[PDB]
């Protein structure tokens, strides 16, 4: 149905999607300095020592790394949310070229790629239970530079030649997610939804102010991807991005000064 071209790009969502012009949709432009720091946000807990990654899988949209969220194992707490929230898969966005990719932007400076690590409110039970609440969800958002390879990132890129094509999986355990972290859990922080369809307004996002830098060759692994399935016409995968959209009547606060 959806996708990232010409016809069926993301000014096209909203016929099937119609909360694609809703009142709190993402990505947003980060204006800093407009966004606020509010002394009351707490450091966020990043846990994820028990992550238990299981699979990789090349959606026809972008690659999701997934992990078992049948129990408390990786989970993120504090910052702004009340509760706890699991992880069940992160994937990318990027660009065809270097200066585009990012979902979100800051002052309106795109980066190379972002990365997204869902996690979903335990109070709702189950992920398709959380996407129909307002606080259903945590996307903690990380953007990448190219500079210096991200070491930690070597195993994903090592696999994306064996799902190179829409619907395509592959075995993806014992991998550790803290290795795509950056130093700092400096964040900005803002209600907003998913990005790609159904769009939904479940979402507190947590974007990191510090990127990661992963190198080019890294990211051409990236783009060596296809949204098309085997054996059909090539269509590399690159620009699976929505671009920033209306902020209205939304604060995005800062947890650093
Ligand atoms: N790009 S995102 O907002 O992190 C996101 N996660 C998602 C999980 C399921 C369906 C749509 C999604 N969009
Ligand atoms: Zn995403």
């Amino acid at each position: 149905h959806w996708g990232y071209g010409k016809h069926n790009g993301p000014e096209h969502w909203h016929k099937d999607f119609p909360i694609a012009k809703g009142e709190r949709q993402s990505p947003v432009d980060i204006d800093t300095h407009t966004a606020k720091y509010d002394p009351s946000l707490k450091p966020l807990s990043v846990s994820y020592d028990q992550a238990t990654s299981l699979r990789i899988l090349n959606n026809g949209h972008a690659f999701n790394v997934e992990f078992d969220d049948s129990q408390d194992k990786a989970v993120l707490k504090g910052g702004p949310l009340d509760g706890t929230y699991r992880l069940i898969q992160f994937h990318f966005h990027w660009g065809s070229l270097d200066g585009q990719g990012s979902e979100h932007t800051v002052d309106k400076k795109k980066y190379a790629a972002e990365l997204h690590l869902v996690h979903w409110n335990t109070k709702y039970g189950d992920f398709g239970k959380a996407v129909q609440q307002p606080d259903g969800l945590a996307v903690l958002g990380i953007f990448l530079k190219v500079g210096s390879a991200k070491p930690g990132l070597q195993k994903v890129v090592d696999v994306l030649d064996s799902i190179k094509t829409k619907g395509k999986s592959a075995d993806f355990t014992n991998f550790d997610p803290r290795g795509l972290l950056p130093e700092s859990l400096d964040y900005w922080t803002y209600p907003g939804s998913l990005t790609t369809p159904p769009l939904l307004e479940c979402v507190t996002w947590i974007v990191l102010k510090e990127p990661i830098s992963v190198s080019s060759e890294q990211v051409l692994k990236f783009r060596k991807l296809n949204f098309n399935g085997e054996g059909e016409p090539e269509e590399l995968m690159v620009d699976n991005w929505r671009p920033a959209q209306p902020l209205k009547n939304r604060q995005i606060k800062a947890s650093f000064k």
